[PDB]
C-alpha cells in the first residue's frame, strides 16, 4: 500500500501539533468519499468524513502537547520536529511509498532526510494535500483531531478564538493571560509571539 502524511497546527500558538498518516488498499473507494474537494467542508462535515476514512483505511495519529513542544523546541526547530513526527508515522505504517506535504519551498531535502531516517521510499511535495487523495485524507484526520482538542480547551478556558497569532481575539486573550501571571497550559511558551508579548 501507499500512504499519505500531513499535519495540523504547526503555526498555532495554542494547542497541540497533530501529525497523521493514511494508507488505503482501495484508492478509488477513497475518492468516492470525495476527499479531493474537502476544503469546502465545515467542521461538522469534516468530522463525519474522518469517520468514513477510518472505516476503509488504516490511520495512525500522533499528538504533541504545547508543553512537550516547548521542551523539544529548545534544541530543535518546529520543522525539524515535524520531520521527526513524519518519520515515526511512516515507520508505523511501513508503506511501499509515502507522500508527504512539505513546509518549505524545497522538497528534495526533506525527501532525502526522511528516506535516510526511515530507509523507505518517500516523496515530499508542493502542498501535496491537493495532489494526492491519500495526503488530503491525512489532512482531514489531522484537522479533526486537532479541532476536538481545541473545543475541549475552549470548554475549559473560554473562547480564545482560533489559536493563531493572526486572530484578533487570540492576541487579546493572550495579552490578558500574560498580564495575569497565570497562563493556561495550552499556550506554547517558546513561541515567538509569546516572547515578544512578554517582553512587552
Amino acid at each position: 500500500m501507499k500512504a499519505g502524511i500531513d499535519e495540523a497546527g504547526k503555526g498555532c500558538v495554542i494547542g497541540p501539533l497533530v501529525v497523521a498518516g493514511v494508507a488505503c488498499s482501495d484508492e478509488d473507494r477513497l475518492r468516492k468519499l470525495g476527499v479531493k474537494d474537502s476544503k469546502k467542508l465545515s467542521q461538522g462535515r469534516r468530522e463525519e468524513l474522518a469517520e468514513e476514512i477510518r472505516k476503509i483505511c488504516r490511520t495512525e495519529v500522533l499528538k504533541v502537547s504545547p508543553e512537550n513542544l516547548d521542551e523539544r523546541m529548545a534544541a530543535k526547530t518546529i520543522n525539524e520536529i515535524l520531520k521527526e513526527c513524519y518519520a515515526e508515522i511512516i515507520l508505523r505504517l511501513k508503506p511501499e511509498i509515502a507522500y508527504v506535504d512539505s513546509p518549505d519551498v524545497i522538497p528534495e531535502r526533506l525527501s532525502r532526510e526522511l528516506e535516510e531516517i526511515t530507509g523507505l521510499r518517500v516523496v515530499a511535495e508542493h502542498k501535496a494535500d491537493e495532489k494526492y487523495p491519500l495526503v488530503a485524507a491525512a489532512s482531514i484526520i489531522a484537522k479533526v483531531e486537532r479541532e476536538r482538542e481545541i473545543e475541549r480547551l475552549k470548554e475549559k478556558f473560554g473562547d480564545f478564538g482560533s489559536g493563531y497569532a493572526s486572530d484578533p481575539r487570540t492576541r487579546e486573550v493572550l495579552k490578558e493571560w500574560i498580564a495575569s501571571g497565570r497562563i493556561p497550559s495550552c499556550v506554547r511558551m517558546r513561541w515567538k509571539t509569546v516572547s515578544n508579548l512578554r517582553q512587552k
